[PDB]
DNA sequence: CCGAACAAGCATCAGC
DNA sequence: GCTGATGCTT
DNA sequence: TTCGG
């Protein structure tokens, strides 16, 4: 982390614009600048040097000059003193509380963890589970625990139907030594873009992971996307493990490669890659890559038989997952 | 200067 | 009930 | 907030 102080500042600015100002484009600009700087392999010595990188403009360059001179940013230090800003920023750390709900809660004088706990009745289901596991959800998962969880998920899925294929994506698939949560891509040959030949494909997997007490709570759940909570089992008399966020995405079997590209990320990598696709005349979602016609209307899905096929279409060199951690 | 900035599933709510 | 917008999330 | 045209 050559430039950890700079990228921390930019990330804190990003979070302020998202949570407090509700300025999504400023938030993306700071995150993008933080991303391009994190992979820059020199210790930055001036805002001018940083402004040579794409995504760092005049305003971020000036902030880097102030940071490098003083070790601080006056704008952030004032933001940190403001009670409303600090409280809104804090409340958004609860899963299910966003900028709108956080500002609504602070308006009614709900502005601390203890305030949240005594007003459970004012939370929706998702928010209540995010409050319940607030402490756990801020801990990272050592890859060794990710490996144990993987083994549980893949084996339980196989007991439901040997034709399911579960793939752990996210930062885990990118080779990270720790992960924020577990991301599972799921396919079944009964579910393709051409037909759904079995109902309850995702449900059966969820209920089986619940029966073996791996899934403990549900944040949201539909036919193709599950967002919930899981926990490794612990040995006799040992401390329990923290509860962990788990996301499961059922994707049409024939669209696996677009799906695993999507779910491997990173999120910024996906944004960069989809934006480049547009510049090249394609649009990419988790299902397909399609060309844009004369009027910018999406055309027919193109054939895809690997992740690299997608990179080829937009004329990017193939990047292994471990090189997508933007 | 100015328009564009990735794409979408689930929960919730207003309106009919 | 449905449609469509918005919030929040991946 | 940044960038391309
Ligand atoms: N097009 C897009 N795609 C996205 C987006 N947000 C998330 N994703 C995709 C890519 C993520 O890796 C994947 C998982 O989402 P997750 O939050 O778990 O990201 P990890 O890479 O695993 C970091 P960790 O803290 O969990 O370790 O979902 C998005 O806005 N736009
Ligand atoms: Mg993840
Ligand atoms: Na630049
Ligand atoms: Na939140
Ligand atoms: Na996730």
């Amino acid at each position: 982390t050559l430039n950890g102080g700079i990228t921390d500042m930019l990330t804190e600015l990003a979070n302020f614009e998202k949570n407090v100002s509700q300025a999504i484009h400023k938030y993306n600009a700071y995150r993008k600048a933080a991303s391009v700087i994190a992979k820059y392999p020199h210790k930055i010595k001036s805002g001018a040097e940083a402004k040579k990188l794409p995504g760092v403009g005049t305003k971020i360059a000036e902030k880097i000059d102030e940071f490098l001179a003083t070790g601080k940013l006056r704008k952030l230090e004032k933001i940190r003193q403001d009670d409303t800003s600090s409280s809104i920023n804090f409340l958004t750390r609860v899963s299910g509380i966003g900028p709108s709900a956080a500002r609504k809660f602070v308006d009614e004088g709900i502005k601390t963890l203890e305030d949240l706990r005594k007003n459970e009745d004012k939370l929706n289901h998702h928010q209540r589970i995010g409050l319940k596991y607030f402490g756990d959800f801020e801990k990272r998962i050592p890859r060794e625990e990710m490996l144990q969880m993987q083994d549980i998920v893949l084996n339980e899925v196989k007991k439901v139907d040997s034709e399911y294929i579960a793939t752990v994506c996210g930062s885990f698939r990118r080779g990270a030594e720790s992960s924020g949560d577990m991301d599972v891509l799921l396919t079944h040959p009964s579910f393709t873009s051409e037909s759904t030949k079995q109902p309850k494909l995702l449900h059966q997997v969820v209920e089986q992971l619940q029966k073996v007490h791996f899934i403990t709570d549900t944040l949201s759940k539909g036919e193709t996307k599950f967002m919930g909570v899981c926990q490794l089992p612990s040995k006799n008399d040992e401390k329990e493990y923290p509860h962990r966020r788990i996301d499961i995405r059922l994707i049409p079997k024939d669209q696996y490669y677009c799906g695993v590209l999507y779910f491997t990320g990173s999120d910024i990598f996906n944004k960069n890659m989809r934006a480049h696709a547009l510049e090249m005349g394609f649009t990419i979602n988790e299902y397909t890559i399609r060309p844009l016609g004369v009027t910018g209307v999406a055309g027919e899905p193109l054939p895809v038989d690997s992740e690299k096929d997608i990179f080829d279409y937009i004329q990017w060199k193939y990047r292994e997952p471990k090189d997508r951690s933007e």
